[PDB]
């Protein structure tokens, strides 16, 4: 299935943070309505925050994260979760190699803000 | 904070069950648009379903569950998840006693149907 | 990545319930440390409950979700959300076809019982 | 119910990050096995990240998050949920007054690292 897209809330501010855990260089890429809106770009094996940003869902409200490696797409999971029926949590994880622990790039998406 | 309440896209169905886990009988009403849409009733503590149902969640979309024992009002605890945005899952735990189990009465609501 | 597999803690007793939502017939299988523990067959496009029973996760806590259609693998979708620190749910969805709604056999896990 | 607190595995390695969205300083206490492990302090309308730190969940496993505005603790609204059985997010969301928004201190707690 396919895995970190995204619907929200139309023309609604959230927020996007990318953290790392690989020997590789994650490349995160964020497409809002189809067209790259953020891009982060780290090395960590340490949970180091690659990306944090603060970006609009627009008219469509579609939100795509895209991760790779050396140009290589990582296998995605991801899932939302809403807390009381206000919060939200969009989150992503990839996987880069063969170990499975899929937190090469962890992603998270959160609103509303302010 | 309040739980127990989620807000589904407008006009659309979307199952509920219910499965009981405590000594006391529990009593599940689901509300749609502040007006009772399903009530089941029912004593296990097996797991077994005291109710299921298919309902619709009407021009508000706002479904809200309800349970207590013997009149009284159990604590809830509940969450929405969302996979491959598009399959949902409206959850709710609760405690009627002591013992912080929260599991005297689950309810599941799932959506899309058909 | 993988889904359709939980770890649940080991020797506790858990629910599986299985509800279909499509043309065709639903085979849900469930193994406990790889071995076939339930199977569930039915044919629903309204949600009915095609099954239900309470499992022992065993020595090892490994289920996993199978769903097929007419021997047939369909593609699963899954994840597990804990509730206040205590109560589990370890959700499936599965897709037979090409509309991609996900539901034509949902598949929840829940714990602890009683 | 009891919200903010997760059950980790023993001496595991994960990370925690707070978030803030509001007028008011927010005061995050992370508890491992009932003792200070980490405390964060900020304020932001913009969702800005007001600390983040790799802790180690000890013999106990035991994490738990407290948000506190000028000394008076918020309410909280917490779940865990697991991705491909592997990948872990505890997630905290506070309210600090009236309007519910649960975003004035957002915390998430991730894990594996490395
Ligand atoms: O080489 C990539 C590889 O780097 C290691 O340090 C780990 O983080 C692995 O999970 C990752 O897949
Ligand atoms: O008396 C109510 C009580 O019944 C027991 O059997 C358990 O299921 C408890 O969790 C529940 O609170
Ligand atoms: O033929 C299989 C097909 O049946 C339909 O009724 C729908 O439920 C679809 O989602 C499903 O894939
Ligand atoms: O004064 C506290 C108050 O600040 C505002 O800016 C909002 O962020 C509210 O959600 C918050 O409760
Ligand atoms: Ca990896
Ligand atoms: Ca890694
Ligand atoms: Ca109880
Ligand atoms: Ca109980
Ligand atoms: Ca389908
Ligand atoms: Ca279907
Ligand atoms: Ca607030
Ligand atoms: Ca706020």
């Amino acid at each position: 299935a396919t895995q970190g897209v995204f619907t929200l809330p139309a023309n609604t501010r959230f927020g996007v943070t990318a953290f790392a855990n690989s020997s590789g260089t994650q490349t995160v890429n964020v497409l809002v309505n189809n067209e790259t809106a953020a891009t982060f770009s780290g090395q960590s094996t340490n949970n180091a925050v690659i990306g944090t940003q603060v970006l609009n869902s627009g008219s469509s409200g579609k939100v795509q994260v895209q991760v790779s490696v050396n140009g290589r797409p990582s296998d995605l999971v991801s899932a939302q979760v809403i807390l009381t029926n206000e919060l939200n949590f969009a989150l992503v994880g990839s996987e880069d190699g063969t170990d499975n622990d899929y937190n090469d790039a962890v992603v998270v998406i959160n609103w509303p803000l302010g």
